[PDB]
C-alpha cells in the first residue's frame, strides 16, 4: 500500500492531498518547515499528491531531489 | 495501484486525467509551475495521464525526461 | 493493471485504444504534439493500444 | 495479463487476431505501415496472434526482430 | 496464462493445437510461411501445442531453434 | 500451469501422456518426427510424461 | 502492513500521526528524546506521518 | 505443482509411485529403457517417488546422476 | 506479520508498545538489562514500539545501533 | 508442498515417516538399498521424514551427506 | 510464519514467550544449557520473544551472537 | 509450512516438540543416533522445537 516521503529543503514547503473519486480538489495541504519529513501513504481519499517548494522526495520509482 | 510522478521543469505543465470507461474525456488538468511535483495514482475515474510541458516524469517503467 | 508510456517526437501522434470484445474498432484517438506523454492503462475498454507517428514508447517488456 | 509489443518494419504488416475457444478463425486484421506500433493484448476474445510481414516483436521472452 | 512463440524460417510451418480432455486430438493447424510469427496461449481447448516444420520457438523455458 | 518442451532429433519419437488418478496407464501417445517440436502441459488427465526416442527436453528444472 | 523507523538524534522530535480519513488533523504525537527509536505502523487511523526534529529515519524507501 | 524428471541410464530402471494417505504401497511401477526420461508429477494418488537403477534425476532442488 | 529485534547495550532498556487504535497509550513496558534480547511482533494491540536506552535494533528495514 | 530427496549410499537405508497430529508413531518404513533415490513429500499423515543409514539429501534448506 | 532460532551459549538461558492479547505477561520459560538449540515461532499465543544469556540468535534479519 | 533439518553428531540426540497452545510442554521426543536425520515440519500441534545434543541442524535463516 504504496507511499510517499518527503523532507522540505526550505521554509513553507506545501504538502497537498487531492480528492479520490470523479472530483478533484485540495482537501488538505500540510506544511512543512525545513528537515522536517512527511511520510503520506495514498488512500481511500487522497489518490494524488502535489509538493510545493523545494523538497527531497522518495517513491518506489527513486528520488527526486529540488 | 500504480502512479506516476511527474516534477516540472518549466512554469505551466499540465497534467491531465482521462476518464475511465466506454467514454474518454478529460476530467481535470493540474497546472504545475517549475519545480513542482505530482504524484497521481491510477485510479477507478482516471485510467490514462497527459503530460503537456516540459517534465521529469518517473513510472514504474523507467525515466522519461524533457 | 499494465500500462504503456507515449513520448511524441513529432506534431500530432495518434494513441488509439481499440475496443475489448468480440468486435475490434477504435473507440478513442488521443493526440500528441512534440514533447507530450501519454501514460495509458489497458482497461475493462481498451484491450489494444495502436501509436502511430515518431514516439519513444516504455512497455513492462522495454523500450 | 500477458501483451505482446510489434512495430512494423515495413508497409502493409498485419497482426491478425484468432478466436479463443473450440473454433479457431480471425476475427481481425489490424494492419500496421512502417514504424507504426501496436501493444496488444491476450483476452477473452484473442487466444492467439499471427504477424506477416517484416516486424519488430517483443514479448515477456524476448525479441523476435525480422 | 503461458504461451508459445513460434516463428517460421521456411515456407509451410504447421502449428498444430491438441485438444484439452480426455481425448486427443487435433482441432487446428496454423500454416506460417517463411518470416511469420505466431504467438498462442495455451487455453481451455489446447493443452499441447505441436510444430512441423523448420521454427524458432521461444517459451518460457528458452529459446530452440530448428 | 507447467509444461514441458520435446524437440526430436529422430524419426518416430513418442511422448506418452500417463493418465491422472487412482489408474496409471497410457491415453495417448503424440509421435514425432526428427526436428519436430511438441510443447505440452500438465493437465486434469496427464499427470506424467514418458518420452521415449532421442529428444532434446526443456522444463522449468532446465534441459 | 508498512512501518518507519525513526531515531531522535536531538530531545523533544515529535512523531505525529495525521488521521485516515476524509479529515485530515493530527491525533497523536510520540515525543522522543535523542537516542530514542519508535517503529510506527501506518494503520487503520494513521495515513501518514510528519516527523518534526533532527532524526534518522528509515523506511521500505531507504534511508 | 510439483514434479520430478527422471532420466533412465541403463535398461530396466523403475519409478515407482508410492500412495497418498494413511496407507503407503506402491501403486504403480514405469519401467525405463536407457535414454528414456519420465517426467512425473506429484498429485492427490501419489505422494512419494522410487527411483531402482542407474538414473539422472532433476528436481526443484538441482540434480542427482547416478 | 513483521517484528522488531531489540538487544539492550546497557541496563535498563525499556521496550515500550503503543496500542493500536484511535487511541495511543503505552500498554506495556518491557525492562531489558544489558545482554538481553526481545523480539516483538505488531499486533493486533500494538502498531507503534518505543525503544528508551541504548540499543541494537534489527529491522526488515535494517539495523540501527546506541 | 515440499519434498525430501534421499539417495541411499549404502544397503539398507530407512526413510521413516512420521504421523502427523497430537500422535507421533513410525507409519511407514522404507527400505532404499545403494545407489536408490526416494522423493518423498510432506503430507496431511506425515509431517516428519528420518533418515537411517548413510544417505545423500537434499531439500529446500541445502545438501547434506553421509 | 515467522520463526527465531537460538542457541545457548552458556549454561542456563532463558527463552520465555510473552503472550498475545491486549495482556502481556510471560506464559512459558524455556531453559536452555550450553550448546542446546530452540527454535521458536510466533503463534496464536506467542507475540513476543525475550532471550535472558548469553546466546547466538537467529531471525530473517540476520544475526545477533552474545 | 516450515521445516527444520537436523542431523545427529553423537548418539541419543533428542528432537523435542513442544505444544501448540496456551499450555507449553513437549508431547514428544524423537531420538537420534549419530548420523541419522530428521526433517521436522512445524504443525497444527508442534510450535516450537528443541535440539539437546550436538548436531548440525539447518532451517530457512542458515546453519
Ligand atoms: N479525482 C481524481 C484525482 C486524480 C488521480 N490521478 C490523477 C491524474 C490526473 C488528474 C487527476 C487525478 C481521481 O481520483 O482519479
Ligand atoms: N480505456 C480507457 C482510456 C484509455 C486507456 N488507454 C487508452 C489508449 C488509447 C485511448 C484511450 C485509452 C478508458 O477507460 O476510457
Ligand atoms: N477486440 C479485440 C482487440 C484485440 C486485443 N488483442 C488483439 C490481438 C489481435 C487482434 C485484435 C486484438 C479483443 O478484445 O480481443
Ligand atoms: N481456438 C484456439 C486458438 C489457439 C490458441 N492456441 C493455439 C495453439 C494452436 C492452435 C490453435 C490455438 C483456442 O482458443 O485454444
Ligand atoms: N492431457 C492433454 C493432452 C496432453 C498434454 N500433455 C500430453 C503429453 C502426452 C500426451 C498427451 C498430452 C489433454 O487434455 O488431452
Ligand atoms: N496415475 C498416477 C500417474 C503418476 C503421476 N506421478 C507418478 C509417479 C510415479 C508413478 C506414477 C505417477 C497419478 O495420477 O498419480
Ligand atoms: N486524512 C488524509 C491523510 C493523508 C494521507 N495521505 C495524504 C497526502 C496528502 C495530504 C493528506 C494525506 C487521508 O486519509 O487521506
Ligand atoms: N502414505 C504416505 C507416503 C509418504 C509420503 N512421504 C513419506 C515419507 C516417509 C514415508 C512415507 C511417506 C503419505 O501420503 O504420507
Ligand atoms: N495509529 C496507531 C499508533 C501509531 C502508529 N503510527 C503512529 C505515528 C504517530 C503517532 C501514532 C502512531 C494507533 O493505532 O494508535
Ligand atoms: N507435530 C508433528 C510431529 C513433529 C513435527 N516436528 C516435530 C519435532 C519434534 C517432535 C515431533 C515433531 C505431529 O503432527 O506429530
Ligand atoms: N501483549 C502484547 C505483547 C507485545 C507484542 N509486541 C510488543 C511490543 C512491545 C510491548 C509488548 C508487545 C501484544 O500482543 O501486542
Ligand atoms: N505453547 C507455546 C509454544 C511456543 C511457541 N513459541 C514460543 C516462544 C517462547 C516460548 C514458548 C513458545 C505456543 O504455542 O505459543
Amino acid at each position: 500500500s504504496d507511499f510517499v516521503v518527503i523532507k522540505a529543503l526550505e521554509d513553507g514547503v506545501n504538502v497537498i492531498g487531492l480528492t479520490r473519486g470523479a472530483d478533484t480538489r485540495f482537501h488538505h495541504s500540510e506544511k512543512l518547515d525545513k528537515g522536517e519529513v512527511l511520510i503520506a501513504q495514498f488512500t481511500e481519499h487522497t489518490s494524488a499528491i502535489k509538493v510545493r517548494g523545494k523538497a527531497y522526495i522518495q517513491t518506489r520509482h527513486g528520488v527526486i531531489e529540488s
